């Protein structure tokens, strides 16, 4: 994921898996 801060649940990540599978 990416911190954006996105207060405060991080769902975005599937998006910004630059590091995750």
């Amino acid at each position: 994921s990416r911190p954006l801060i996105h207060f405060g649940n991080d769902y975005e990540d599937r998006y910004y898996r630059e590091n995750m599978y």
